[PDB]
């Protein structure tokens, strides 16, 4: 899957269905994936890195992959 | 959803139905997603700012969306 | 619930039939929700004051409602 | 039960049947608790001192009960 | 088990299949254990270092026991 955007996660937001939501270089992005909730959160809030890999490289779009450096 | 409160976290309380009510500026608050319990806590406890969503904008009222800044 | 202890968390102790044990004031008290295990550790560790509210107020008795503080 | 050993948590491991092995005091001791793998490893990271209670208080025992202080 | 790599987590990566691959020593590995993806997530953000003991120890291969020293 092609890199979509790399940097700190500005912010999360759990969402009404249970999706969670990150906004992380210009992109606002979901993940349905509930194990992502907290390592997102995680890295959040000390300050992590984060690359998001998706085909969906638009705002409100799609994800499930995520790398944590 | 409309905004209804925005702050730190002032106090959770885990409930009797496994609900989890947080404090966040004047409004007393609960969810019943599970989910959101260690998240909450996590905020409380690292004094991130919040805003809780809810069109039940009351104390005692429901929410299910926050927003972790 | 009536209050029955405030304090910060002198020790917890996971127990052989997966309740959680936990010693705030002069109490020991227990709790069989999951969820609470965790949570209870983090005040611990964090050195928060927590509030345990619980009918069955002395030693060797159960609760399920706490505020994090 | 009786306690076996006391200490701060030297090392933990994730094992291939979803076990977890921790060495406390000169003891080499595993759970088959899930709920616990997470708490341990908070107790290592954190460096807090546990007292681990059981009747098989020999290298590769079993145990589930823990005392977190 | 053989040890494979030892080292500090260069970097983790959530992926599409929820598993969770993990970058230690030269090589990078994946494990199909959703519980040892907070556990790792924590040792890559308080610089611990793990030992991996896997029998596919080349890049892409597969691992679920894991030291955290
Ligand atoms: C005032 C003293 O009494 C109480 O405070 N009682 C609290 C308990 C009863 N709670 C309750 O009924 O919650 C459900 C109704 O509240 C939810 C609210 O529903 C809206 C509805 O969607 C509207 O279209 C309609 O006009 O009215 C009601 C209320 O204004 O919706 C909000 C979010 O917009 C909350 O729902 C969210 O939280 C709960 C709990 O976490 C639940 O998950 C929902 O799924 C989630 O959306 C209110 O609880
Ligand atoms: O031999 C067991 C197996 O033991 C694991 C152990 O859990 C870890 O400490 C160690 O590192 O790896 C050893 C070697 O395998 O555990 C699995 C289940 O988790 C099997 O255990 C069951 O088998 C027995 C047959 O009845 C007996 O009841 C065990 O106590 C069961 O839990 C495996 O046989
Ligand atoms: O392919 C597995 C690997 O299989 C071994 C098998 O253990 C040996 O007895 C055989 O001779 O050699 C094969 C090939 O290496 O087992 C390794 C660890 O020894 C990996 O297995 C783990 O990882 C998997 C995904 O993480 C899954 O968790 C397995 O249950 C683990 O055993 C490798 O993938
Ligand atoms: O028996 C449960 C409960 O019933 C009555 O309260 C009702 C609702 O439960 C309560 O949420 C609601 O609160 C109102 C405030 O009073 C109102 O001023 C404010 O604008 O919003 C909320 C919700 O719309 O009130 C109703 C009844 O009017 C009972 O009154 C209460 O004591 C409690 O027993
Ligand atoms: O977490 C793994 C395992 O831990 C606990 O069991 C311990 C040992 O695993 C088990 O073999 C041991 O059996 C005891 C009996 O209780 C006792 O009656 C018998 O006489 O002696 C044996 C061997 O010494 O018990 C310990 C701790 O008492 C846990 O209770 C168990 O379910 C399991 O999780
Ligand atoms: O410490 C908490 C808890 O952990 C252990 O059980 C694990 C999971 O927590 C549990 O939900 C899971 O149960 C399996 C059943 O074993 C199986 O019959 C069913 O088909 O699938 C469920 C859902 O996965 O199993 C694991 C352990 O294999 C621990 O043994 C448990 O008693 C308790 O202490
Ligand atoms: O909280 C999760 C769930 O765990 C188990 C208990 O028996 C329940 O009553 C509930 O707590």
């Amino acid at each position: 899957t092609p890199d979509c955007v790399t940097g700190k996660v500005e912010y999360t937001k759990y969402n009404d269905d249970d999706t969670f939501t990150v906004k992380v270089g210009d992109k606002e992005l979901f993940t349905n994936r509930w194990n992502l909730q907290s390592l997102l959160l995680s890295a959040q809030i000390t300050g992590m890195t984060v690359t998001i890999k998706t085909n969906a490289c638009h705002n409100g779009g799609g994800f499930s992959e995520v790398i944590f450096r």
